[PDB]
């Protein structure tokens, strides 16, 4: 186990009766469809049935036999029409699929129908899904359809193929032999994403190059496309918006010249020319550097439009990032929020606003981005962060499903109780339509293609909450475990928490309380909370905490910033008031005194030393969890995942001793006698900030 | 398969007859010895050996069975002590061994036998490949040495794992995870190298990084040094010369300041703290930016001498490149020469002066290096390039095996005939201490480790010939292709052929005829042979070539720059008279008429034009022989490599259509009409020159 396969492994269900009974359930597999994206769900199933059951499953189009497999879609299989499911199989529209246990003719079968042959597709991997985690298919009866339309990975690729925010590997994109090599890697890209439902991906940076656009990279990309096509992934590519200038062909790249608006016009025929249903364009504009509408003094309404409007003939999309902050204003936090409400009914309906899910930049936690509560005439989708930019590069064991669930469960009030962040994308809050949630996974050329093996569990996390975002951190464990590793309850259960307490344990460690944005600047490896002077303020430490001898926080309530006011009003009470703030928040909206008293009866000072020792503590019994599972483990993800484990309990110490004495010299109080005194002092942390590898090809 | 087994694949031999004859004759493995280094021999024996045989064959130390494979020194093996082998095996020194069909007490056996635990495991590899390429071992009896004694490869890599001219991936050197994580792939590095006989690794860039020298990295480069240690690999690092400075130790790097000798000594002692065997230092000084005693009025002995010092009480040697080149001089092919000459005899008997192969760098032709015959009293190393810098980086397929040899089997005539590059590496022409080779092979992450399939073939050939340096680029491939694909005979001739023929090809469509330098600056993708106005001119295209409306070519006999002068006279006679020079090397050494007849009979232009046009067909010909052996190939790496093929046809032709375009704009002459005519005019390549995205992941400054 290398891990190339990730959570695909078709070996052979080790629980002998239960490969019994699917054995007596699963003896044929019939499937009367032949186009491309049936064939791949065909392959799927043949390797799949064949490896699970293990014994050889074909894929055939033959008359019916008893206990067969029967996959397709009214149009496809005169099998699954026969069965007139009407109205089920309406309910189910575009994507979505029904499994379900039946008779044909007398035959006992097992069917995976839809309307159409992505749903076939989908389905298929449900059922090989229902398997691996050895569920049982007697009495099978179970319809899902995707609760967001696109669902979407992205890539934070430069054409070097040096991955920005990048821990496992050059990009996957081999450029120098595109077209001509039809990497079998692609289409295993594609299949694991498929098995997710992931129906599209940007593939290059968001600090785009305008490269990507031209004729040599539009072939080189209409191969890709080509091979992600079956599996029912669209291509989309970050733009830069300054491209009619880089070509040489516009002396400008203001969104209302006509020449520039032809250009784009142009540029989508020829892009449309090479890949027919090419998914549209995802913009980071106006925003660290990367140019945009701003720029020409146009508003970012008039650049997405202008865009739109080029793609709209083709059905393209515009993915509009939000993430957007000018260094002038007084707090980075109402950014996104002040740039983009009083726009909020202004772009097309092809134009999606891409919102990240806190308002500042995927810290460990955040509260939701006031944009989701805000903008209700305006398609949104939400942005996650799978890539361990700051939960630990690839040395560090951190399940973002937690976060995910977090953000996705919480509810915002905008109208009414049930106006949860899930149900706004959703788009039942605010009534659009055009829906979704990108992942930024950043994988690469590693063999296990993510570096640390349970990044893994987030991609796949991230994949199963964009189809139904009610899904919680712990069943999307439960599959991933099951898929990837065993199915032996001793193991899943103590694993599992594991995983569910990685990533509180990765907020403790590094910024507790509200705390946010210590990180060594601006590669983001280790702890730099003194961090001041650097040519934008929002870009420090200091800026963010406010540390003094007398207290700590940023006052974000209406005697500050007043940040509070661009959240829903229930919100701005219960966050507002110490009584009702929740801890794990507070330090985002309140300047407290260390003397504060928390829940716990500890101080303020106390509390904060408290979580940054136990999140070390935390890792530590990670490791002491994970030495428990040696006879459930290969010997090889076993021995990789307890050495990661030890470098990431040396950099939690690191971490907590770094943050611990560096508060400690500001506050000027004591860490209590009960904890272990770091034995070096601040500067020699100070030091090893300056000294310490940073584990990353790409550099800021 | 992915290539990530390279040449070490364990299949069933296909051969029905011969496999039986096999199994009857490896019915049992025996290992008496338990070291570290036997071990990884037995453990190798037992994976080949079953996967090969079909069957399982378990290593044991038992009571001998009659058709065993017995392997062994005197020292840990009582079997074989009993055989009283005497002075055939004592003469096979430190790292040979004895491969024999024998007998003992009776019983059937086949030995491995040596004088130390890695010739046992160096021999171990060779009984796999005798089995891989489908040799009898009825009535083996065969014993082999090697050669040169540093038996070495060079990765210029970056501590962020970028390498440098690295075309395969990132840095094999997982920095984040090391010390704690020991990757299986850092053991099959080593037994990859282990089955050619090489003994060294340098794995840090020659443009090197202090931090190496920390003791962070001492303790990650220590766990490496581990993984290597059972297969007989010792580790070395390139050194950045100010380090003393870089640590904030000492205000200078001076070699003759006491402190600056007191720097190295106490860093030394702490390399051997962690690496008890290290080997050494690899050290790029006082060359393109890098710094060295010359940065502080020392000469190369001087900084040499000071490190070599340092490591001559833990028995570390430097190797010290000879890759040095001033700006100011009149012509760089003298540079290396003029450097090192007046300091031969002056470097400590552990230094070892480390010089490519050519006196430019890495070209696809080049005359040997004039060091290699003038040192005669200095110990010398060979460097070649693996790693194709200058042959098509992961896209062209270019076996370097015929430049290895045409280097090695060069008659120099240093002392009359039999001087050639090979018996002065060996040590038989100036009689010296210490002798090697090494290859810049920069693989990386990839799962084939070298991105271009046959990049394997050339590290594979490398190590071979830095064993054996008369083994011939054509034996090499032989064997490659039969452990890597095939032993289908109708597979193995033509493929050899195409192999043989590639390197050629590449020297043909870029740069034949003696011109050289023609490459994109500093990215080294493609052509650019107008490249005029760079810094340093000697890092231009119009300073090589020279090319004229009346002529071609660099004047370097006595009436030019005299470079010929640094050779030996039967040398410097052979290639400074146009009736004895070879056509190969021509314009290296001579300014010539555009109308100066060729032995073809064609005109300078017209053979220009149809060498350049010749490369191309010769690529075309390797895709028509590769579409031929689809039966005998699995079909991914069937379909890489042909994908590859059409890359390297389109790149060929640009680099054909670049170079007789800009050549014809400077002599005016035109294109005979035989030849296609480019798709396109000068200024539109000048235009591909800047557009054709350059793949790799490192960039130039
Ligand atoms: O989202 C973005 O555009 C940026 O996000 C930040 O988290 C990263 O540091 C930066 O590399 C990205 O370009
Ligand atoms: O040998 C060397 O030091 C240099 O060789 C040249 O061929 C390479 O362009 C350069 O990257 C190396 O540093
Ligand atoms: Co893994
Ligand atoms: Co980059
Ligand atoms: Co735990
Ligand atoms: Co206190
Ligand atoms: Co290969
Ligand atoms: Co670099
Ligand atoms: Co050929
Ligand atoms: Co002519």
């Amino acid at each position: 186990e290398d891990g190339y396969d990730m959570w695909l492994r078709y070996q052979p269900i080790a629980d002998q009766t239960l490969l019994k009974t699917y054995q007596k359930q699963i003896r044929h597999l019939h499937v009367a469809g032949d186009s491309p994206t049936i064939n791949a769900a065909a392959a799927e199933l043949q390797r799949g049935l064949s490896g699970l059951l293990n014994k050889p499953i074909v894929a055939r189009d033959e008359k019916l036999k008893d206990y067969s497999l029967v996959i397709g879609t009214p149009d496809n299989s005169p099998l699954i029409a026969s069965l007139n499911l009407g109205e089920r199989l309406q309910a189910l529209g575009a994507e979505g699929y029904l499994l379900e246990q039946t008779r044909i003719n007398k035959r006992h079968v097992v069917i995976v129908a839809a309307n159409s042959d992505v749903g076939v597709l989908y389905g298929s991997f449900h059922l090989l899904r229902l398997i691996q985690t050895q569920h049982a298919l007697e009495k099978l009866s179970l319809s899902s359809a995707p609760r967001l339309q696109h669902r979407v990975v992205n890539h934070w690729d430069n054409l070097n193929r040096v991955v920005e925010r990048g821990y496992a590997g050059l990009s996957l994109w081999d450029w120098g032999s595109l077209p001509n090599y039809l990497a079998p890697r692609y289409t295993d890209y594609a299949r694991i994403n498929a098995s997710l439902g992931i129906n599209g991906t940007v593939i290059n940076n968001v600090n785009a190059d305008p490269r990507v656009l031209s004729d040599q990279f539009l072939q080189k990309i209409a191969a890709l496309a080509d091979a992600f096509r079956p599996y029912g992934i669209k291509m989309y590519l970050s733009i830069n918006f300054n491209s009619p200038r880089a070509f040489g062909d516009v002396d400008t790249a203001d969104p209302l010249d006509p020449r520039v608006q032809q250009w784009w016009k142009t540029r989508a025929q020829k892009i449309y020319s090479y890949i027919p249903d090419f998914g549209g364009f995802l913009v980071k504009a106006d925003s660290e550097g990367q140019p945009g509408p701003q720029g020409y003094g146009r508003d970012h309404a008039e650049g997405a439009n202008m865009l739109a409007a080029a793609l709209k003939p083709f059905g393209g999309v515009v993915f509009w990032r939000a993430f957007v902050y000018h260094p002038d204003i007084e707090d980075r936090f109402r950014g996104a929020y002040d740039e983009f409400m009083p726009l909020d009914g202004k772009f097309a309906d092809n134009v999606i606003l891409q919102i990240k899910n806190g308002p500042i930049d995927f810290q460990p936690r955040e509260p939701f981005s006031a944009l989701f509560a805000g903008m209700s005439r305006t398609n949104m989708m939400m942005e996650f962060q799978i890539t361990q930019e700051y939960f630990g590069f690839a040395t560090h064991l951190a399940y973002q499903g937690p976060l995910f669930e977090e953000s996705l469960k919480t509810e915002t009030h905008a109208r009414g109780e049930g106006s949860t962040i899930g149900n706004i994308l959703e788009g039942k809050v605010f009534k659009t339509r055009h829906t979704g949630m990108a992942g930024v996974i950043n994988p690469g050329t590693d063999r296990n293609w993510t570096g640390h093996p349970f990044v893994q569990s987030s991609w796949y996390a991230f994949g199963r909450m964009a189809w139904d975002h009610q899904i919680s951190a712990a069943t999307a464990a439960d599959e991933w475990l099951r898929m990837t590793f065993s199915n032996q309850p001793a193991f899943i259960e103590p694993v599992k928490q594991m995983m569910l307490v990685s990533r509180e344990a990765g907020v403790n460690y590094r910024s507790p309380l509200g705390l946010t944005h210590l990180y060594s600047q601006g590669d983001h490896y280790g702890p730099a909370p003194w961090t001041d002077d650097l040519p934008r303020a929002d870009w420090t430490a200091v800026y963010y905490h406010r540390a003094s001898k007398t207290g700590i926080g940023f006052n974000r309530t209406k005697t500050g910033s007043n940040a509070l006011a661009q959240y829903p009003e229930p919100i701005a009470k219960a966050w507002g008031d110490l009584n009702s703030v929740p801890e794990d928040l507070i330090l985002w909206f309140h300047h407290l005194s260390w003397d504060h008293r928390m829940q716990s009866g500890r101080n303020l000072w106390q509390e904060l030393v408290h979580k940054y020792y136990q999140g070390v503590e935390q890792v530590r019994a990670m490791q002491r969890t994970w030495d428990q599972q040696e006879a459930y483990v290969d010997a090889a993800r076993f021995a990789q995942v307890k050495a990661l484990l030890q470098v990431q309990e040396r950099e939690a110490v690191r971490w907590r001793n770094s943050c611990v004495l560096y508060f400690q010299s500001v506050a000027g109080r004591p860490i209590p006698a009960n904890y272990e005194q770091p034995e070096h002092d601040l500067e020699y942390y100070k030091m090893l900030a300056r000294t310490t590898y940073v584990p990353e090809p790409w550099h800021p």
